[PDB]
């Protein structure tokens, strides 16, 4: 008895069960540039995506950037806090198809426990993470980006060459 069949009278509902279905509903991210997951809780898992076709052409089509802060949802739509919360950081996509991270914060942006320069694009890293609001162990906020290897696999399958 692993599957479900012939349910007996026990509990009926069409609300809470629906939420569970969506959770299990796994979506494919082959064109989905990358997914950002804020573990600290500052920002909710937001899916970052881009057009693969743009990468194939490059130059002409390759300009997409995600922003976290006071926006209707640039990258994410969040409240308006004069300190850390507003346009607190950004993610850049492009440069030979690769991905870049732009740390935009008011006074301090961190990378894996290493304070960095503001509005400073960064080379994408596997499971990279940006920390913000440093000073007190109890007042630090973290940001993590989960890149889909599927996207990288596609680029490899479509290498550049002109040999007959």
């Amino acid at each position: 008895g692993e599957n479900i069949t012939q349910p007996t009278q026990q509990s009926t509902q069409a609300t809470q069960r629906f939420l569970i279905e969506k959770f299990s509903q796994e979506q494919i991210g082959e064109n989905i540039v990358c997914r950002v997951i804020c573990t600290t809780g500052q920002i909710p898992i937001r899916d970052l995506s881009a057009d693969i076709s743009q990468v194939l052409k490059e130059k002409r089509s390759i300009k997409k950037v995600w922003t976290f802060g006071r926006n209707p949802a640039c990258d994410y739509h969040l409240g308006n806090i004069s300190r850390l919360s507003n346009k607190h950081f950004q993610i850049l996509l492009g440069e030979d198809g690769n991905l870049l991270l732009n740390d935009i914060s008011t006074n301090g942006t961190w990378l894996n426990g290493q304070k960095v320069e503001k509005n400073s694009n960064q080379l994408l890293s596997q499971g990279d993470e940006i920390t913000v609001g440093v000073g007190v162990e109890s007042d630090i906020l973290s940001l993590v980006i989960f890149i889909n290897d599927k996207f990288k696999q596609c680029l490899e399958q479509n290498k550049v060459d002109r040999i007959r």
